[PDB]
């Protein structure tokens, strides 16, 4: 059923030409705050925990999530697809770690931002009910930083879960990227191509970039990007079964936030703020310098750098 059980992006992160497999992320929940996810498809029903919706007439919704649109299924599977109870089906980053389905856009693919801000909260709240090690993970964005989303997301923060979100689409001129990527205490995730440029990956261009200003210090300000990870031509689970490809800094972000399952489970006494150290550090040790504004160091097309395995 699989046309490449390893996408190129997983063998990208992990360092491995030759992966059969992944591993890791027991313990972690990764809530996926997107159009749904399909729950029955073979490769996440065994870590389908969560399912709710932040998209109707009140909210949250329990156990309903569905995906009609496909973007969710798929940014879902490149976190933490397992390969099916058949070992059959791709993997993700993070096969072990559990799903929490939050559909904050609608069928669309646009999203209120009270509902993504509620669901942000709400899986912060859970993290704390649960006393269990969450990180939110936000394929989505807008040019304009929202109060409510920003809010929401200190809230989280605050709570100790971990926030990775897209830098964005609008590239590649200097400033554009979105939030909530943008904000402090958000990781901002740009996108990767399966091309080397300077001996590396090269940044795709579409991806947003951030601002010379406070690039070059390795250390996060509003409006820099943080991790690069693999984005374009990313082949994963699809709504109605199946699978397919597509590309995004939406596709980059489930890397980095199955990467952070995979580090936090190991490591599982770790803050949030430890966390993000961890992988700040896995990045600055994968300078990018591949494509327009990508630099030696820390640049605003790259961040800090690729996080590998
Ligand atoms: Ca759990
Ligand atoms: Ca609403
Ligand atoms: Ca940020
Ligand atoms: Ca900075
Ligand atoms: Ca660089």
């Amino acid at each position: 059923r699989a046309s490449q059980q390893i996408p190129w992006g997983i063998k990208a992160i992990y360092n491995n030409d030759t992966l059969t497999s992944t591993t890791g992320g027991s313990g972690i929940n990764i809530a996926v705050l997107d159009t749904g996810v399909n729950t029955s498809h073979p490769d996440l029903v065994n870590n389908v925990e969560q399912c709710k919706d932040f998209t109707g007439a009140t909210t949250p919704i329990n156990n309903s999530c569905t995906d009609r649109n496909g973007h969710g299924t798929h940014v879902a599977g490149t976190a933490l697809a397992d390969g099916g109870s058949d070992q059959a089906g791709i993997y993700g980053v993070a096969p072990d770690a559990d799903l929490w389905a939050y559909k904050v856009l609608l069928d669309s693919g646009s999203g209120y931002s009270d509902d993504i801000a509620a669901a942000i909260r709400h899986a912060a709240d859970q993290a704390t009910a649960t006393g269990t090690k969450t990180i939110i993970s936000m394929s989505l964005g807008s040019s304009a930083n929202n109060s409510l989303i920003s809010s929401a997301v200190n809230y989280a923060y605050s709570k100790g879960v971990l926030i990775v979100a897209a830098a964005g689409n609008s590239g590649y001129s200097q400033g554009t990227i979105g939030y909530p990527g943008a904000l402090p205490n958000a990781i901002a995730v740009a996108a990767l191509e399966n091309v080397q440029q300077n001996g590396t990956y090269r940044v795709a261009d579409y991806s947003s970039r951030g601002y010379i200003s406070t690039a070059g210090d390795y250390v996060i300000q509003e409006g820099d990007i943080e991790i690069s990870a693999p984005g374009s031509s990313v082949y994963s689970t699809w709504y109605n079964g199946g699978y397919n490809t597509i590309s995004g800094t939406s596709m980059a972000t489930p890397h980095v936030s199955g990467l952070a399952a995979k580090i936090w489970a190991e490591n599982p006494s770790l803050s949030n703020t430890q966390l993000r150290s961890n992988l700040q550090e896995r990045a600055k040790s994968v300078d990018i310098k591949g494509g327009y504004g990508a630099a030696i160091g820390d640049d605003y097309a790259s961040g800090f750098g690729f996080a590998r395995v």
